[PDB]
């Protein structure tokens, strides 16, 4: 409907796949080559389904900060026959607050879903499902089950992936350029 939705759509149409684990179906953001991200609660194993095709996992790393605190991002390298468009130049270099973000989801349950979430706070610490988690972004939108792995964008930047909510607020794990060197 506007330039924010334009940027979000451009990312969704080229840089997402539907990932299925034993814990559910998730929006999955491809970043470059065969490297993608997913929330760590997806519990990626040795095999994952990508757009309903059985795919070997070549590597999976659940990221933690240098305080040894959960970040809720898993970086996955996929044994896929096709590379993602390289979008690492859209990743922020530092922790930050944002205006006028969009959360975009594409699954069987919610195809072609876009949500204008407004202001995004650098929230920092969150007890996420009982797990201390750092680098959390917050937005004041009542997100629901099915939106985990959703991509959070502003015009020009891919800033996070949705990892939870409390009924009134939604929470995303930051994406930083330094995770994908």
């Amino acid at each position: 409907m506007g330039p924010g939705f334009d940027f979000a759509q451009a990312i969704m149409k080229k840089n997402t796949v539907i990932a299925r684990t034993e814990k559910g179906e998730f929006t999955m953001l491809g970043v470059y080559d065969r490297v993608a991200v997913i929330p760590t609660h997806a519990s990626v194993g040795e095999i994952i389904y990508i757009n309903d095709v059985e795919t070997r996992v070549l590597d999976a790393c659940a990221l933690r900060d240098l305080t040894d605190t959960n970040l809720e991002i898993t970086i996955v390298k996929l044994d896929r026959n096709q590379k993602f468009r390289d979008i690492r130049h859209f990743l922020p270099r530092c922790e930050d607050d944002y205006n006028d973000a969009v959360l975009s989801v594409h699954t069987s349950k919610f195809p072609n879903m876009y949500i204008p979430v407004g202001q995004v706070t650098n929230y920092g610490f969150l007890n996420l499902g009982g797990t201390p988690t750092h680098r959390i972004l917050m937005y004041n939108f009542p997100t629901r089950a099915g939106q985990c792995g959703g991509v959070v964008t502003t015009t020009g930047k891919v800033i996070g992936i949705h990892v939870g909510g409390n009924g009134a607020q939604g929470f995303a794990a930051m994406l930083l350029h330094s995770y994908f060197t």
